[PDB]
């Protein structure tokens, strides 16, 4: 119970910043969970031994792709554990507690391919589940693994706090299909703009909480450029797999999926920041203000994207 997590020194200091990369050494990165869970939700939110086993066992349901990894999974609660410290006051301690557990298990038995490849393949999880395909699917597996025995890390929350959480998580694991996002800003900007955003209306904070998880899910365009472009890499290793894919069904792949329009990449990423990533942070900064430096880092690496097409690199 007297038992912290501590980081080495340069953590300690760079895991507070939203730019953060966990590094390359994968032993250290329950450690890392584990810390921000104490110092974002308390050393009493979670019984420690429960929280290992959870941990454990949701690392063990990600697979060995590219990119939706359990990298992934720790590089997204950590963005949320960001915006959770610099916004102290806004969020309830359920909140607190579901959000991070949300992150980690936001891309569960993820297979490095996007709901529209399901659909085509006509992927038995695409009859069960006929939207938002494989984010009904990691909710599932959130679900199953809180039901193994000795993982049920929510189990001193009474019955109703239990219920709460589970929809924090549901709604906020649904919110990362990217299909979601453009009507949930769209509706977030009306609100924001005619002064009608109410954060103590439940289905606004679901909005709000909706936009925190795109915000969290895209945060490669938010670090440092090398670890921006360096994920990149993992990415497109993941679309073009799924482009060879289409191509073995007889379908041509949009061109972001077909590895022989890679002279196309950059302005592409163009193309997502001005449509996705800039206006997702330009709404979450409006909302939260010191989530700010994420909206900062994302315009520096738009201007490194606009370098690379003028070949200035
Ligand atoms: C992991 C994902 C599911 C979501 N995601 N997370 C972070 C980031 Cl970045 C992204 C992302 O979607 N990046 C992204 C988005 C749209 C693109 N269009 C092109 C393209 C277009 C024409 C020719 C060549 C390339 N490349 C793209 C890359
Ligand atoms: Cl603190
Ligand atoms: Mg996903
Ligand atoms: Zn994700």
């Amino acid at each position: 119970g007297l038992m912290q997590f501590t980081l080495p020194v340069r953590l300690c200091k760079e895991i507070e910043l939203f730019h953060f990369d966990i590094g390359p050494f994968e032993n250290m990165w329950p450690g890392i969970f584990v810390y921000m869970v104490h110092r974002s939700c308390g050393t009493s939110c979670f019984e420690l031994e429960k929280l290992c086993r959870f941990i454990m066992s949701v690392k063990k349901n990600y697979r060995r792709v590219p990119y939706h990894n359990w990298k992934h999974a720790v590089t997204v609660a950590h963005c949320m554990y960001a915006i959770l410290q610099n916004n102290h006051t806004l969020f309830t301690d359920l909140e607190r507690k579901g959000l991070l557990i949300a992150c980690l298990c936001h891309d569960l038995d993820h297979r490095g391919f996007s709901n529209s490849y399901l659909q085509k393949f006509d992927h038995p999880l695409a009859a069960l589940y006929s939207t938002s395909t494989m984010e009904q699917h990691h909710f599932s597996q959130t679900v199953s693994i809180l039901q193994l025995e000795g993982h049920n890390i929510f189990s001193t929350l009474s019955s109703s706090e239990y219920e709460q959480v589970l929809e924090i998580i549901r709604k906020a694991i649904i919110a990362t299909d990217l299909a979601l996002y453009f009507g949930n800003r769209k509706q977030l900007e009306e609100m924001y703009q005619t002064g009608s955003l109410n954060l103590n209306n439940q289905s606004h904070r679901d909005r709000v909480i909706g936009l925190m998880m795109t915000a969290c899910d895209l945060c490669s365009v938010t670090k440092l450029w090398p670890v921006t472009k360096l994920t990149a890499n993992d990415i497109y290793a993941e679309f073009w797999a799924e482009g060879d894919e289409m191509k073995k069904l007889g379908i041509q792949p949009i061109p972001m999926m077909d590895r022989d329009k890679k002279d196309e990449v950059p302005q592409g990423q163009l193309g997502f920041y001005n449509a996705v990533a800039i206006p997702c942070y330009t709404t979450l900064t409006q909302i939260l203000p010191p989530t700010e430096p994420l909206l900062k880092a994302c315009r520096d690496n738009l201007s490194q994207w606009e370098k690379v097409i003028r070949g200035e690199e």
